[PDB]
């Protein structure tokens, strides 16, 4: 029996890809997510994981069966390397266009943030993605039958997006959400309380807070699967359930909660 | 212990009423539903049954321990008699304005219907309710805390409307469904199939069908509970799951394949 993923586990661990739910697919690493949402007339790969993890996303896409060519679009949760990074491979491999928001295009388009990004003096460069399909802000990504939606969720970035669709096995369906990153996490310079130098960023990431809090969400996935319990869910060491209605809320109350601590820390300091 | 209601009970056959699901309370007849949504800052009452059914809601408001007076707004499904037919005299208890989409209000204003109901000649005369808020089709009546969403449910009337909202028990919240009647009855002259006599009202009864097929459904009640199994759920008698999640994709199936049966019956006629 394998012993599955640690929550602290390097991002670019290896996970067994698995099902999750219906046509959702696992096929990221044991520390950052990745998702692919089948269908017979073409898939939807969600995230790209770091800019080492093309390959083993390839892999395990080939692992379930699937065909990396039969992907028709791409869709980003945020435009950091760590979920970004693998972006114009997987390109490349599959042929699709990436789907994101206006806010994360320059940043897609250089392989590199500008200071608008909290975490601007530590990114990594990343390719530059050469097919982007600009979204609107609740626009629909459809291949065939999938149909996945864009809830804009800036904050831990200023082009964060969260995704939401729905997967049934036979008539059990359920509302999948992959919900964006919350966490108000910077490098050494950036300060969410001067808003002077961001207008309005700050109470958009409220704003995002309430948002997601409010989402209908039966099943819960993150681009740190840590962060919404992943692995105790699914895989070897799941020990609580994957549905939970409540997970959306308590995440998004978590994330307030941790976003205004970091508040606390600035007054300080 | 009581025996509960049968499938077949009466319009007036009276009902132990009872939670359904957190702040929702059926208050109505073994034949005929009503609901209560309680709040601490006042009520919603769902339907008004039968003309006959007036003492039987408010007692059984009571009987919970909640007062009439206490309840602020009442909802309708549809305009006939069954249902409607206590409405004024349960805005004269409570006080509270009766909420309706607009090709409900002539009926409501003169207690009959017009040809435009396709059960037009077998209508019971009601009272006329005084104090109608003509409420938009996809408006929401709000009392304190509850929020209740309108689905316009045209077909089997002109101003039928689907009710929804949320009830929780603690932290499991659930999307309650009060969907209307589906059924593709009428008099003995009324043809769904002559649109050149009501243009288009059956193509939004074909509308209506997809809608509720379609809406977020936790836990389904209709106007007559055993159109959705409500006394197999609740109650002495139950024996299936109070919710179920494929509840009204079922339900509206059900409705199309019945709506068919009644073109076929037309066509043959
Ligand atoms: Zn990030
Ligand atoms: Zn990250
Ligand atoms: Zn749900
Ligand atoms: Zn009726
Ligand atoms: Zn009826
Ligand atoms: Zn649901």
């Amino acid at each position: 029996a394998s012993r599955g993923c640690a929550d602290d586990a390097g991002w670019n661990d290896p996970a067994m890809p698995q099902k999750v739910y219906g046509n959702t697919w696992y096929v990221g690493t044991c520390g950052i997510s990745a998702l692919l949402v089948t269908s017979d007339a073409g898939h939807i790969l969600v995230d790209a994981a770091t800019p080492q993890a093309g390959p083993q996303i390839l892999a395990n896409i080939r692992a379930l069966g699937f065909r990396p060519e039969d992907v028709r679009a791409i869709v980003l949760s945020h435009e950091h390397f760590d979920h970004a990074g693998s972006l114009a491979e997987l390109q490349k491999a599959t042929g699709a266009p990436v789907y994101a928001r206006a806010p994360a295009i320059d940043t897609l388009k250089r392989g590199l943030p500008d200071r608008t990004d909290p975490q601007f003096e530590v990114a990594e460069p990343v390719a530059p993605v050469a097919n982007i399909v600009t979204l609107a802000d609740d626009g629909v990504v459809s291949v065939g039958p999938l149909a996945l939606t864009a809830v804009a969720s800036p904050g831990h970035t200023p082009g964060g997006t969260s995704w939401t669709w729905r997967s049934c096995e036979g008539d059990d369906c359920r509302q999948m959400v992959y919900a964006d990153s919350l966490t108000a996490i910077s490098d050494d310079v950036y300060r969410y309380s001067d808003d002077a130098a961001h207008p309005g960023y700050l109470a958009a990431f409220r704003n995002t807070l309430a948002r997601v809090a409010a989402l209908d969400c039966d099943i819960l996935v993150t681009p740190h699967p840590s962060a919404s319990g992943l692995w105790n869910r699914i895989g070897p060491r799941a020990a609580a359930p994957l549905m939970d209605t409540t997970a959306c809320r308590r995440y998004a109350q978590g994330a307030r909660q941790r976003l205004e601590k970091r508040l606390a820390e600035e007054a300080a300091a």
